[PDB]
C-alpha cells in the first residue's frame, strides 16, 4: 500500500528515433549514482548486439556507443538490465541468461521450468516474446506462461543469482492475447493488444493473489508497440514504439 498503485500513464515522450520495428531499451534501475547509461537491443530473431550509450544524452543527440556481442543469441524483446548485467531468453529455448557486463561474460544459464517458448505463448505482438524479464521496486522477475496453466501468463520472482525460481502465481489471463506487460510495486499490469485502444485493462496483485480488471488508458504514438517495461530507479514505462524508444511517466496512488 505504501509501494503504489499505478492511477495514471503518461503521454508519451520521444526520445530517440532508431533501429528497426522491433527491439527493446532500458537503464540499470541499480546503476550507481548517476550512471545513466542506456542500454539497447534492436531485433527481436537470433540476435546478439547490444549497444551501450554514454548517457540519455548522448543517447539522443549521438549515435555513438559501445558494442556487446551476448554469446548466445536472444529471442524476443524481453531482456532486463539489472545490477550490471544483462538478462535475456536464450534464442529458440526457455533457457535464461545472466550476462556480466564488468567481465563481459555469462555467469549463469538456467531452464525456466516449463516456459513456452519458440512463439508458442507470445504476447499478442508475436516476435518470439515468450519471456519477460523485468525488475520492480522488490527486484528480478519472469513473465511466461505455461501448459499447465492453459497458456495464462505465469508470473514468477527469480532471483539475480542463482536464476531460481522464488515464488511463481498462475494467473488468468491468456499471454498470446496480452499486447505486453510490467510490474509495478509487486503488481503485474497487463495491456489490451499492440495498436489500440491501447490501455493498462487487468492487474494482478502478488501480494494478495487477486486480479482486478482496471481501465488506465495511454497513448501508442507511433502504432505499434513492441516492449514496455517499468523501471523503478526512474518511475517510467520504457518502450519501443515501431522504431521509437519512448517514454511514459506514470503516476502512483499511495497509503501509509
Ligand atoms: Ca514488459
Ligand atoms: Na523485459
Amino acid at each position: 500500500l505504501a509501494c503504489g498503485k499505478l492511477t495514471g500513464i503518461s503521454d508519451p515522450v520521444t526520445v530517440k528515433t532508431s533501429g528497426s520495428r522491433f527491439g527493446s531499451w532500458m537503464t540499470d534501475p541499480l546503476a550507481p549514482e548517476g550512471d545513466n547509461r542506456v542500454w539497447y537491443m534492436d531485433g527481436y530473431h537470433n540476435n546478439r548486439f547490444v549497444r551501450e550509450y554514454k548517457s540519455m544524452v548522448d543517447f539522443m543527440n549521438t549515435d555513438n556507443f559501445t558494442s556487446h556481442r551476448l554469446p548466445h543469441p536472444w529471442s524476443g524483446t524481453g531482456q532486463v538490465v539489472y545490477n550490471g548485467s544483462i538478462y535475456f531468453n536464450k534464442f529458440q529455448s526457455h533457457i535464461i541468461i545472466r550476462f556480466d557486463l564488468k567481465t563481459e561474460t555469462i555467469l549463469k544459464t538456467r531452464s525456466l521450468d516449463y516456459a513456452g517458448y519458440n512463439n508458442m505463448y507470445h504476447y499478442a505482438w508475436g516476435g518470439h516474446s515468450d519471456i519477460d524479464l523485468m525488475v520492480d521496486e522488490s527486484g528480478l522477475w519472469a513473465v511466461y506462461a505455461t501448459n499447465q496453466n492453459a497458456g495464462n501468463i505465469v508470473v514468477s520472482r527469480l532471483d539475480p543469482v542463482s536464476l531460481q525460481t522464488l515464488q511463481t502465481w498462475n494467473t488468468s489471463y491468456p499471454k498470446r492475447s496480452a499486447g505486453e506487460a510490467f510490474i509495478i510495486c509487486g503488481t503485474l499490469y497487463v495491456t489490451n493488444g499492440y495498436s489500440g485502444g491501447t490501455k493498462v485493462h487487468y492487474a494482478y496483485q502478488t501480494n494478495a493473489s487477486t486480479y482486478e480488471y482496471i481501465d488506465i488508458p495511454f497513448q501508442n504514438k507511433y502504432s505499434h508497440i513492441s516492449m514496455l517495461d517499468y523501471n523503478p530507479k526512474d518511475r517510467a514505462l520504457y518502450a519501443w514504439n515501431n522504431g521509437h524508444q519512448i517514454l511514459y511517466n506514470v503516476t502512483l496512488f499511495h497509503v501509509i
